């Protein structure tokens, strides 16, 4: 019961430069309302509702950029490890300004991904802005099949611990993690690296969490309607229930990566190391509205076991450590008893050179070393 | 009635399944703001704040504090106090860091917030704390010089700056040209001018063109098809004109530049403009709110459209400092503006060509 | 001066918008460019004088 919409439609119909049908006005009002309602919203006409499993293509190739919107502009959440965009030099937090020659000034995150998708053999140009750079950067990247081993497991040299890298929750993660843990039964701790992991399928976030959490809610989905709110509880089928875990996250960790990180954190099951995450924690749904029309709107958002929300806040790590190289490899010709007058005499892997370039990785291993000492003290 | 059914159904699904609560008044304003922004690049719904901001841009007045402010040196800093304003009369100076406006710290707040705190109704008290010195001043109506003209040092030519098409443009130019009766040419600087009132673009161009169409509009068939012809009472029909335009020149600025170009009345110098080839009209809806609609397309006297193309100037140059080696526009100002130097040199050539004609 | 230093905004890229002397020789001689620009102005003046 709001007449000022009709007043606006009436004046548009007779004062606009071109004559447009009321049908055109209603679509632009529906499309406009969704554009100012949510940043994940989209209007699906009769064609795109029927054709919601391909961009009128049978090729399926892309760049590997996860797109989101913060600071009111399109930002790169994280480029996937090993994708053409990652290899081309696209960096997390980059604001996308143009795609080919099309500006993104008032473009939705669902429009931008459709421009990036295409044939897995064809070039595409994107122009991005980076914080410390003088001019926008222009990247000429050629699409390719994005499939690549999302998970690899590497033993850390001269430690009982092993490095588990999850590049993205890409349908294969829970099995690939469990197999790597089965392949190394003699381990005593995991460095679960979810840095630069923009997320993926919820089934892998819940699935990966079930390997480590024996009891309790893993994540909850809750919206306006108090019915249909769903909470995903852990199975009793958790193996590795006691094993030390240190989780690495950063500003590129989002969605499923924050669900697994937040669930382990809230259950006091793991230590979260790195820097505050991106904060993507909502679930969109397709609603058929008219005769073979649909609207896509956010219907609920994700809530952690502690009740905390993921959306605008993200995961705050237990140990904040910004990236950098380890400080010194000694720096003293210092004096000791060993070199003193008349002293009483004495009665694939992750190499230390890799750890010395990543204090975030060193902090994770050092956090496991404290884990293992407490487990010796309390086992007596 | 049962039209708008497709829109009301979407509003119902949002009311029923959206993640947050939101009201119908919030929904409908989002849809009205959404629909206008989705019709055109330049049609929009003006809120109570933005409808007054538009009226400030038309009147040349805004009752603020009297400072040009920015976020230079990473903090709010006085760029320049305007002559005759309260901040100038009180002794606020350029480069001063605005630390608090009233009693509110300016650090974490945006320039859009500082404008709202500093601007207000005239004869209202406001205090600002700057570095600390504390100034107590009453707000007043600030006049924005829409046009100013100043002589170019050591040349017979005159520099005419039109910053925007306010209600004072044609009169301020005409009085400025009368105040310099012995000028042999004008540099009409329309760079970075976002446009403005159509009545002033036609008015300013008619000040120089004695005969012909200035601009044409078409919005429905070609029956109304409004056309603006020169009234024939143009005083300055012969005087050399060099027009400066750049990527910030749009709308009314391109009508003046396009009319002078098509009549070959002036030389267009600079770089290709924004390319706004539409005419907006705003019709007030609420007592304090208005709707802005793209109502027609405007065509230059040659009938060519400028929409999405922009004006290609007669002389392209792009900004820069001039090479050199061994209240007036000083040669130190010209040496920092290769565009202004190019505009003056075209007047020098024009002044020589017409002297070739005054010979026998 | 440089051919441009701007990825600036135009209406051609806005939302819903209605729709033997080579340049390599002249761009290194600002003196030559100034001479050509004076002919461009001359030819406009002698065309106004129709």
């Amino acid at each position: 019961m709001f007449s000022r919409f009709s007043n606006v439609v009436s004046e548009i119909e007779k004062k606009y430069v071109d004559k447009i049908s009321i049908s055109e006005i209603m679509t632009k009002a529906i499309e406009g309302l969704l554009s100012n309602l949510d940043a994940h919203s989209a209007y699906l006409n009769e064609k795109k509702f029927k054709e919601f499993q391909a961009q009128t293509e049978g090729e399926f190739g892309g760049l590997g950029i996860t797109v989101g919107m913060r600071d009111g502009v399109l930002t790169v959440i994280a480029p996937l490890e090993g994708t053409p965009a990652y290899k081309a030099g696209v960096k997390s937090g980059d604001n996308i300004l143009k795609i080919n020659n099309e500006s993104t000034l008032s473009m939705s995150i669902d429009d931008a991904i459709n421009l990036m998708r295409g044939k897995p053999k064809t070039p595409i140009q994107i122009t991005i802005v980076r914080k410390n750079e003088p001019k926008p950067l222009v990247f000429n990247i050629i699409r390719d099949i994005i499939k690549l081993p999302s998970v690899y497991v590497k033993k850390i040299k001269e430690t009982p611990y092993l490095y588990v890298r999850v590049s993205g929750f890409d349908k294969n993660v829970t099995k690939s993690v469990l197999e790597g843990l089965k392949a190394n039964p003699k381990a005593k701790g995991i460095v679960l690296d979810l840095r630069g992991n923009p997320g993926g399928l919820l089934n892998q976030a819940v699935g990966l969490s079930n390997l480590f959490i024996k009891e309790g809610v893993l994540v909850s989905q809750k919206g306006k309607n108090k019915e249909e709110s769903l909470e995903y509880k852990a199975n009793g089928r958790a193996p590795y229930t006691n094993l030390p875990i240190a989780v690495l996250v950063n500003g590129g960790s989002a969605s499923a990566s924050e669900i697994v990180a937040g669930a382990l954190q809230d259950h006091k099951r793991a230590v979260i190391i790195g820097e505050k995450t991106f904060g993507k924690g909502s679930v969109q749904m397709l609603l058929p509205v008219n005769k073979d029309e649909a609207i896509k709107i956010t219907t609920a958002r994700y809530y952690l076991p502690s009740g905390r929300t993921i959306q605008a806040k993200g995961i705050t790590p237990d140990i904040v450590i910004y990236p950098g190289k380890v400080p010194e490899n000694e720096n003293k010709f210092s004096l000791k008893e060993a070199d003193l007058k008349h002293h009483l005499e004495q009665e694939k892997e992750v190499t230390p050179k890799m750890i010395n370039d990543d204090i975030q990785l060193k902090t994770a291993i050092d956090s496991l070393k404290t884990w293992s000492i407490v487990d010796e003290k309390m086992d007596e």
